[PDB]
C-alpha cells in the first residue's frame, strides 16, 4: 500500500496516543511510544519508555481492568479496556486501552500494539446516567 | 526508536479501525486502510481504497460532524467527531473519527491519519441519559 516510512511518521504524528510494547515473561515493556503519549501522560519519551506501562496506574492497583487485560493478553486476544491513570503532575483521569497482540511468526517474540484516550467525560456521563436509573 | 517495518506491521495487525488519506483539492484520498477497518465498514481493502472517506456516509450527508471535520483539516488542527456511517450490507452505526491532518514539509503535500472506533452503544447511553434529564 504505502512506504512504511510515510506511514511511521503519520503514526508519530497522531492525535491518538499509541504505543508498541514487547512481551517479556509476565510483563510488556513499551519500545514505541507516540507524541500525543507523552501528552497524555505529562511523561517524556525517554521517561517513558523500556519499562512496562503499569507505571501509569500508580498506587492504584486494585482494579478490574488489569485482570480483564491480563486475561485477554494471555489468551491472545485484543481487549479494549479502561484504567484510572496518573500523569507526572499527579492528576488523575480515565484512560481507555485499545491492547493488540501481534505475535512475529518470523521469531518467537510477540508485541502489542496500544492505542489510547482519555475518556474521563464519557465516564462522568455514565456514573450520571447510572444513578438516574437508581 | 523502532524500524519502520516491524510498525507497519504492528498497525496492520491492530484491533483498532487505522487509515492514512491524502489531500487533493476538496477531497482526500484514502491510500492506506488496516484489516480493522476492513471489519468495521464491511468493505474490502480493494473497495475502499483510493477513494474519499465519505462514501460511508451514504445517503445520509446533512450532519453536523462534516463541517465540523472540514472545518478542522482546513485550519491544520486535528479533530474528533462522530458520523452516521452505512457499512456495505446498509447496517448502521455511529463511527467515532480521530482525524489528525500531517504536512510533509519535504514536498507540499498534506496527509491524514484517521482512527475509527463503533462507538454505537456509547451514543445509545447518552440519547438515554439525556432524555432523562427532560
Ligand atoms: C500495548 C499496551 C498498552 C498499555 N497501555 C498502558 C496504559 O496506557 N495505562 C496503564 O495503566 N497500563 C497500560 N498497559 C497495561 C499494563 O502494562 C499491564 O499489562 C496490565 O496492568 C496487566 O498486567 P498486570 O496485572 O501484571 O499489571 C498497557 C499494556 C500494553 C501491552
Ligand atoms: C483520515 C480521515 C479519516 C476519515 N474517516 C472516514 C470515516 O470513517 N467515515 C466517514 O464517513 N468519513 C470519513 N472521513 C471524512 C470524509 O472523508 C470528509 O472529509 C468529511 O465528510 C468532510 O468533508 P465533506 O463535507 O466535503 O464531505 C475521513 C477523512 C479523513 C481525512
Amino acid at each position: 500500500m504505502i512506504n512504511a516510512q510515510l506511514l511511521q511518521s503519520m503514526v508519530d504524528a497522531s492525535n491518538d496516543g499509541i504505543v508498541v510494547a514487547e512481551k517479556e515473561g509476565d510483563d510488556t515493556i513499551l519500545i514505541y511510544v507516540n507524541a500525543a503519549f507523552e501528552y497524555l501522560t505529562g511523561y517524556s519519551r525517554d521517561e517513558i519508555l523500556y519499562q512496562d506501562c503499569r507505571f501509569l496506574q500508580g498506587d492504584d492497583r486494585d482494579q478490574l481492568g488489569r485482570a480483564r487485560i491480563r486475561k485477554a493478553m494471555a489468551e491472545g486476544r485484543p481487549c479494549r479496556e479502561v484504567l484510572r491513570n496518573y500523569r507526572k503532575d499527579g492528576s488523575a483521569f480515565w484512560n481507555e486501552l485499545s491492547i493488540t497482540p501481534v505475535k512475529s511468526d518470523f521469531d518467537q517474540r510477540t508485541y502489542f500494539i496500544g492505542i489510547q484516550k482519555d475518556v474521563s467525560r464519557q465516564v462522568e456521563l455514565e456514573r450520571e446516567l447510572a444513578e438516574l436509573r437508581a
